[PDB]
């Protein structure tokens, strides 16, 4: 690419949905390489995470943890203007692990409150990514207060299985965890802060004991269940990407599979097949593919169970259509 | 579903860990109905040497439960048995089964009920099954209700390039990560009902730190009596699996030369392995051939959970010692 | 495979060099098997962790931490001088899980203050393999303390991608990850203690929480840092060798990439590609394999960054020459 066929490509305005949802976008890329423009605005406010009403400083890409998930292609260049407001306290930036130099683009992309950034990178490596926010000295911080996120960079040529066989979904949701590690008292109950830097020390010595104390998705627990269930249909063919900025995961659907799961994030790898559980280690995203085959409640976990069904790290699928007896039946419903 | 019922049908005896029931690797025949039952027991189990005790709720009577063994496309038909006896409600979740939360919506027992389900073996690997009732499920799976099935390929298992791999010895390692709760002097309290221990234990799990990590439910429980063997050219394929907790197996002194780290049997194993990982929620399976005798042990590759814990079994192994493969030139001598 | 034949095979002395450097070799075999002889000094010795001068009974192979990379090619024989001297308080051993037998020769290399031992074993397999101390009864207390390293068995025809192309590395760097369990007083201070013997019922109890005081790169907090930085240039194809004997970790090169990684670390399992974080379980060794596109600097990390940044898992690249605008570029600088 010359200087002359680097500002001769497309430029494409991008609006960004929130988490679990993925703005729209094709699988197999429309015509060349294009330069795709995204504008986040950073949020520091306080959140609810629990049944309890515990409060977090969250530090928020666009307003949400996670951030929502940018979708390019391969070779595209991604261009985020990333605005910190006047309303805000820290400094912030952004690191794309999908960009290359520059610690991820961090090094170029620090903004106090009151100023605005436009980083572009090109997208050389197709995979799913996390990004977060990393300013030295301070990135646990920042990430553990959900300053983190993920993007996709989709194949030229869309998605395939190990024998290169096109793979095709119907629909994409992003799920993404976070472990939150807020202080109690003497007495065991969470404190309350009144800025965000108040809460610095003491979440330091939380960090430190690596054990956090809420592991929720979409940033609180229960976000992704009962009325906020995500949804398919018996035959739908669903990606689910999931990222983790500080710790590790095991992602499971409960009643299903990952029929291939790219487990390490990266397009280029052939995916695993079957998976009952798969890894994702702390600083990386990856994406399971399912074609969904009966109907019902389905749960979506880490399958460290304490950390599923007492930390917060549980999500659920509703599924409609007909049940399939010859996959499964009840041969003597429970009786005595 | 209608053509189930002119299936053969086939009913299995179970036997307990380390030990899986007989099978053919290379299945014999068009799909079957395997038969298999289990009786839930709750009942105390003590897992280290200073008496420490759970209240474990077992499928039938230990932990891990036992493994069962079908084909890939066969039907596994499990007769759920939850006696009168027992105080809480219980479930299965098969990971190898499609729908209603892998069965656990549709098997969920009373003491004094049973169940029978029966689900299609879709897909070829070793899985984790674990009780799993609505608002309780880690308080039921980190109590040992959890275990393992193998869902062989119909022709056996293969290498990523199409070799046929044929074991000689299969052995089931089923990994506990246990909670127990300590009093003001940091000894380990004992109580009279699986109820009584619940808010002192949940506690400890909160923590995320087990402590105990154990090989078939107790600290020593595969040595000695319970020594997996093995002689120099067999060929063994170790299955193992944690339902709650990541683990890191590694046999000391030898390999997995072919490990399917992930459990499952259409990806091409990992090769030549010193440790492989297994997440929590899943199993996995290693092949390995022995080459030299003695004892090894077999661990959880955090040596502090292997070796302060309680995470480490033995193999005993016969045979010729190999001087090629390793010498000692100069045995431990003055300076 | 006969005495005669192991006999009539050359022998190769190789000098040590200090982790992060690995001693000369050449990644494709000069010639046939040969019989490669070490020599490695076990050293009981005080060193310093941190910048707060917190100090350790370490137990380090040829006095440091970690022991250093012995480099062998598939089929060659490694023959160890294992020595300790009479100063010691302890007995050692050596396994390595490279090795077929007697628990890696620990059956074999027990060895009392005062004694040596020469162990000969055939490195059947290629990879990189961790090697460690294991006294039955005092396994973990060894390990923790320092006591292990790794060895790199290449294929006698070098390194090759999945699809057997030849991958040849300009430079190798061997980073060693430690846990230390460092015992603290009542007001959470760091205690020292005048023998090994004397920190060990304190240690077992730090070591029971399974929450590492320290975890570090090349025996300290911030040793591969400052002028011990690692380095490179644009162009250059440097492979990163990462142990951890005890416990898990998530390699990441912040701004960068793994190109190719073999994250179990053995050369007959095909590499992962375009990895942003890998993998390591405890009791492995893992190599990544990285194509420097950018200069500046770059931190090298365990990314769960409670670990990296607080707890010490961070190590830093120099990196020189040109910088490409075409794979990142400002835009706009912070402003406004
Ligand atoms: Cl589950
Ligand atoms: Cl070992
Ligand atoms: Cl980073
Ligand atoms: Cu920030
Ligand atoms: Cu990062
Ligand atoms: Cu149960
Ligand atoms: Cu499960
Ligand atoms: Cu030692
Ligand atoms: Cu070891």
């Amino acid at each position: 690419a010359t200087a002359a066929e680097i500002a001769a490509l497309p430029r494409q305005k991008v609006e960004l949905v929130d988490p679990p949802f993925v703005h729209a976008h094709s699988q197999v890329a429309e015509g060349g390489p294009k330069v795709v423009e995204f504008t986040m605005v950073i949020e520091e406010k306080k959140i609810v995470i629990d049944d309890a009403g515990t409060e977090v400083h969250a530090m928020a890409f666009n307003g949400t943890v996670p951030g929502p998930l940018m979708v390019v292609h391969q070779d595209d260049y991604l261009e985020l203007t990333l605005i910190n407001p006047e309303t805000n306290t820290l400094m912030h930036n952004i690191d794309f692990h999908a960009a290359t130099g520059a610690l991820g683009g961090g090094g170029l992309t620090e903004i106090n409150p009151g100023e605005k950034t436009i980083l572009r990178f090109k997208a050389t490596k197709p995979g799913v990514f996390v990004y977060h926010c990393a300013p030295p000295g301070m990135v646990p911080w920042h990430v553990v207060s959900g300053m983190n996120g993920a993007i996709m960079v989709l194949p030229r040529e869309g998605l395939h299985d190990g024998k290169g066989k096109a793979l095709t979904y119907d629909k994409i949701y992003y799920v993404g965890e976070q472990d939150f590690y807020v202080p109690r008292d003497e007495n065991g109950k969470y404190k309350k802060y009144e800025a965000p830097g108040d809460a610095y020390e003491d979440t330091v010595k939380v960090m430190r004991t690596l054990t956090p104390t809420h592991v929720v998705f979409n940033g609180a627990v229960g976000a992704l269940t009962g009325d906020k269930a995500m949804t398919a249909a018996v035959g739908e063919k669903v990606l689910i990407v999931h990222s983790q900025a500080n710790r590790d995961t095991r992602p499971h659907l409960i009643g299903g599979h990952g029929d291939y799961v790219w487990a390490t994030g990266k397009f280029n790898t052939p995916p695993d097949v079957d998976q009952e559980t798969w890894f994702i280690p702390g600083g990386a995203a990856g994406a399971a593919f399912y074609t969904f085959q009966q109907p019902g409640i389905y749960a979506y976990v880490n399958h460290n169970l304490i950390e599923a069904f007492e930390l917060g790290a549980a999500a659920h699928f509703k599924v409609t259509g007909e049940w399939n007896d010859d996959l499964m039946t009840s041969v003597l419903a429970p009786s005595g």
